[PDB]
């Protein structure tokens, strides 16, 4: 899946650390530490 | 302004590395050097 903050924000997602913000699904990395990929269904 | 990661998630924002997503008005920080404090209009 997505590990990388490029591609995650070019997936209309976003760069969250530790956990995704409420509405947020997490779908990946963003290859930072304790850093997720998060995008709304 | 918010300048801390439980206020700003409180205030129905976002911590962003570095810089506020597309379509996120920085409202502050989350009080670590190289976090914005980011929410959706
Ligand atoms: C060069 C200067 C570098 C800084 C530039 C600052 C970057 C900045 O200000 O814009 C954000 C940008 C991506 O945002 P960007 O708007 O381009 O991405 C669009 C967004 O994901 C939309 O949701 C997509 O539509 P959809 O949902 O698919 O329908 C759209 O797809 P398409 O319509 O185009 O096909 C995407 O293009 O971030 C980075 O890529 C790397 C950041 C590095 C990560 C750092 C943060 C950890
Ligand atoms: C979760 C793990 C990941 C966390 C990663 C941690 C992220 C990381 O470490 O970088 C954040 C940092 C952002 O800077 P930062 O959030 O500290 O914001 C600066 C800070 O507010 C200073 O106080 C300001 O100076 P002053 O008070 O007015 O005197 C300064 O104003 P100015 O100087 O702008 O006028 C502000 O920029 O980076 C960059 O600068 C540009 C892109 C960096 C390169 C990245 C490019 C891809």
């Amino acid at each position: 899946g997505i590990g990388d903050p490029v591609t995650c924000l070019k997936s209309g997602a976003i760069c969250h650390p530790v956990f995704c913000p409420r509405r947020y699904k997490q779908i990946g990395t963003c290859g930072l530490p304790g850093t997720k990929c998060c995008k709304k269904p």
